[PDB]
């Protein structure tokens, strides 16, 4: 059994600049003697490449649906930016449903999701769309339920989307801040129950640190050193001291979040007719309108503005109908992007579809552990290789990108430095095996995690990603992009490429 092996060096990008650049200033042995003894090139990873607005920067759901659909998968914020454009949004029936709902129960409409104009899982501008529609439509109470970000923008950036929000407010006639928190908590895809609770019971409950004015709010949190990203689950109240407003039966609530893995958790607590994760509390909300930007789970007893569309014959299911077995491994961070992402926004494994998920480190940030679990996802790999049992394999190694998004260049280098130990093992151990390895990565971030003055970066690069296939006597072509990764494996493993992947081998 030959393996072939897609290595995804999850935010690991080249970029000449080496200020702040752990992923240069790491020593990569391993690294380095693939990318010298066997074909190399780089990806475009960012822009139109990739399926977004041009200057857009990539991430993981966007790297892995692209990687695996062989072709340049349409992305979310493009689509909505369009139907803004277009003059499409404001026709949308699912905003209108729902703002009908109020008006028509008389019960309030709840805004909540990303506040920043990172275009990653949101973008700020849609929430003015929305805010302009909902004055449109006449509808009289509109509260925002901000979740600040730190993490796609500058760590301490918050003010400025807030201060603009505000004036937005003031402009369109409509809404209000009611609650302000950071996506640590309302935005968690590691199943943390704990920090979902803090940011629902702030909602529905009103309970957080209180303020009347949401600056003096971010103002305090920095005083406490707890920046955009870490700020606690907080409520702004009115003059009388009771919250600006708690979401309440019937009213309605637009998530106007687009990426899905961040979005579920807080989007099933709020509409799971029997939720467990944690006690709700007998007074919590039911018969809510629950709208979501885009398809997020099954599970959300929800509705859907922008729906979503089918992903035929990506990697996995073109190996899945050659009678493949594949196998899907990753550490928590990244275990919904090597399957689900990496599926074209699949949830059920394809028959043959084996996935290993190991559980990331028990630490708040990772700048704290590194290595974080990338030695058990080798050795738990290793394993498998020794066993012969795949025919291909996925592995994402987490460590570069979540490291780097503390904006910490010694951890990141660490980071970096302990992907190396572990890639040299696994491209060894798949070569012993007669098998071939491609190497790459979804996007950057670790090449970049200090600005030009040394403060923390804590966001992606669009920088090009790596790209070397483990196997002498071949040339790769030069302006490739990830759309094209999906059919070089299938080209190494022999097997036809379908005609939906509009991608193009990487083999000269
Ligand atoms: O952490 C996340 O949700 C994003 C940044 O907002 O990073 P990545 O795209 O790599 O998952
Ligand atoms: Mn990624
Ligand atoms: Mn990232």
């Amino acid at each position: 059994k030959k393996p072939v092996a897609l290595i995804i060096l999850d935010g690991f990008a080249l970029r000449d600049e080496t200020y702040g650049n752990a992923v240069a200033q790491a020593n990569k042995p391993n690294f380095d003697r693939y990318w010298n003894e066997y074909p190399h090139t780089t990806l475009k990873a960012c822009g139109e490449a990739v399926g977004l607005p041009e200057g857009q920067m990539g991430n993981s759901e966007v790297g892995h649906l692209n990687i695996g659909a062989g072709r340049i998968v349409y992305q979310s914020l493009t689509r909505i930016n369009i139907a803004i454009r277009e003059g499409e949004f404001d026709r949308n029936e699912t905003f209108l449903a729902a703002m009908n709902h109020v008006k028509q129960h008389g019960t309030s409409l709840h805004l909540f999701g990303l506040l920043s104009d990172g275009g990653v899982h949101s973008h700020i501008h849609h929430l003015y769309a929305l805010l302009r529609l909902a004055a449109k439509e006449g509808v009289k109470r509109v509260y925002i339920h901000g979740f600040l970000d730190g993490r796609d923008v500058g760590p301490q950036t918050a003010p400025q989307y807030i201060k603009e929000l505000q004036e937005k407010i003031k402009e369109y006639g409509v809404g209000e801040i009611a609650t302000l928190s950071g996506r640590y908590y309302s935005m968690d895809r590691d199943k943390r129950w704990d920090r979902v609770e803090k940011a629902y019971r702030a909602m529905v409950y009103g309970e957080g640190p209180t303020y009347r004015d949401p600056l003096e709010c971010i103002e305090d949190s920095y005083k406490h050193g707890i920046y955009d990203e870490f700020v606690l689950p907080s409520v702004i109240v009115r003059e009388d001291g009771r919250p600006v407003a708690t979401i309440q039966d019937n009213d309605a609530i637009i998530f106007y979040n687009f990426r899905p893995d961040r979005a579920i958790q807080i989007s099933n607590t709020f509409t799971n007719e029997d939720f467990r994760e944690f006690d709700r509390g007998p007074k919590h909300p039911k018969h809510l309108f629950f709208v979501c930007l885009t398809h997020f789970s099954e599970t959300v007893a929800g509705y859907v503005a922008f729906k979503p569309t089918n992903l035929d014959n990506t990697i996995g299911e073109v190996l899945s109908q050659h009678g493949l077995r594949q196998l899907r491994i990753a550490e928590t961070e990244k275990y919904p992007h090597v399957t689900f992402f990496m599926s074209g926004g699949r949830e059920e494994e394809f028959p043959g579809e084996d996935r290993i998920l190991i559980n990331s480190p028990k630490v708040p940030t990772y700048d704290l552990k590194p290595e974080m679990s990338a030695y058990e996802v080798t050795d738990a790999l290793l394993k498998e290789i020794e066993a012969d049992k795949y025919d291909a394999i996925i592995l994402n190694y987490a460590n570069p990108d979540m490291v780097g998004h503390s904006g910490k260049l010694e951890p990141t280098i660490k980071a970096v430095e302990a992907v190396d130990e572990c890639l040299g093992k696994v491209v060894d151990a798949i070569l012993a095996k007669g098998g071939i390895a491609i190497i790459t990565a979804d996007h950057g971030n670790a090449d970049e995690v200090l600005t030009p003055d040394g403060k923390p970066q804590t966001a992606h690069t669009t920088n090009p990603v790596p790209v070397i296939v483990t196997k002498k006597g071949i040339k790769l072509r030069d302006g490739g992009i990830l759309g094209d990764l999906a059919p070089t494996m299938l080209d190494l493993l022999g097997l036809p490429q379908p005609k939906e992947m509009t991608g193009k081998s990487l083999i000269v």
